[PDB]
């Protein structure tokens, strides 16, 4: 009778979050000095991904533990929700990532954070390009990967990971689809999302220990179950969201 | 701990996927003999989720290593871009999920996974209890530890997993923000997402598996590196992508 992936699947994900959790940490504490520097000094966290990658965004953004200082650039244009593949044909459009850095009037006392898995098109290549043009430091969430082995689709012949003060590596395999369904030539199991939140909170929760340490009370939200949540919630909210 | 918070996170949230993969095992093959047999008779499998949890459902959409068969139901009311708070508010709401089943003409032959934390609002809870009065199959994704504390705000006084054919466990706690930032009363690093996506995924690849091994040929979106990816993703959209 029937087998099972699971097992398989378990180890195959566990093997490549090991390696981000033994290879990361450095990168990690540096991009956490950007953010808590960049917060003590009156900015800004602007995260921003298109596609798929656009989750990691949402994910450190106005939930409980999150910190209230992030702003996620989030353009359904470049989402999964209006219509399938809109997002492929927006990613290549020049003039987007600036016109959205405008919208969000992003300075230079702030740090941008941007995902993408192959960091080759024109949307978040030039995101980061227009952030160095403002003066706003640049995180980059990336398959160092998938990255490296492809070609630059903007314009300057750069990828993502090449504009940024510090690089985020996901781990994932070239593709982002990298389990071997057994007994085929089916591959399923992306690992970019999965690991990317972990990395997306890690950077939070050692932003928020940098912050503490330096005795900078960061605002963060409250979960439902502690005592006082919604007060507070309701009062960080409205000193400290941009949207 | 003393400067950086990165390996106690680690260890923090390695703790929660080990209970997640020791435990669930039996649940990730039971939804996904769901999936394969709806998938083998004609059915689709629709994904959502309210708030942070429809990522969740995006995970699994329109992507590389992707099932075609995968709709994920994205009302933008429910998402998190459009103004704060706006998701919290609306989820509360009933006969939003009534409306959302029929818009995407949900039928006796599918099978739908919601996703929820604490699987206590109207619009999961109704929307579970409307799929299978329809005749659909109803796997939850929920955290049973925040679930289980928690009293239903739905009419009926039931909670999401107790309307569920298979329960996944996020093993998240409750409130979904449990790691303290080093000597403060501040909390962070959610892991429901980053653990159910690994869980979202783990599902697909098991599915795919029980679909490969009755030797029927599923859709399965292939990456941009492969050899005739963008074809073959034309031809499987246009015969099974509906949205
Ligand atoms: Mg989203």
């Amino acid at each position: 009778g029937m087998t099972s992936s699971f097992t398989d699947y378990c180890k195959f994900f566990n093997r490549i979050l090991s390696e981000v959790q033994e290879t990361q940490e450095q990168a990690i504490i540096k991009g956490a000095h950007l953010v808590s520097e960049a917060v003590m000094n009156g900015g800004r966290f602007y995260v921003f991904g298109s596609g798929h990658s656009h989750m990691i965004a949402e994910e450190i953004y106005n939930r409980a533990g999150g910190l209230a200082l992030v702003t996620a650039i989030l353009p359904p244009e470049l989402m999964l929700h209006e219509r399938p593949n809109k997002s492929t044909y927006l990613e290549r459009i020049e003039g987007l990532s600036k016109s959205y850095l405008k919208l969000h009037q992003v300075t230079n006392k702030d740090v941008i954070m941007i995902i993408s898995n192959s960091g080759r098109n024109t949307v978040p290549v030039e995101m980061a390009i227009e952030s160095r043009n403002i003066g706003a430091k640049v995180i980059a969430m990336t398959s160092m990967k998938h990255s490296q082995k492809v070609t630059s689709r903007h314009k300057s012949g750069k990828k993502l990971y090449e504009y940024a003060d510090v690089v985020l590596d996901n781990g994932a395999p070239v593709g982002d689809a990298g389990f071997q369904i057994a007994n085929s030539e089916i591959y399923s199991g992306a690992t970019s999302d999965s690991i990317g939140c972990f990395l997306a909170q890690a950077l939070i929760v050692e932003t928020l220990h940098l912050l503490v340490q330096q005795g900078f009370e960061p605002p963060v939200f409250k979960s439902s179950n502690v005592d006082g949540a919604d007060l507070y919630n309701d009062k960080i909210f409205n000193e400290y969201v941009k949207w």
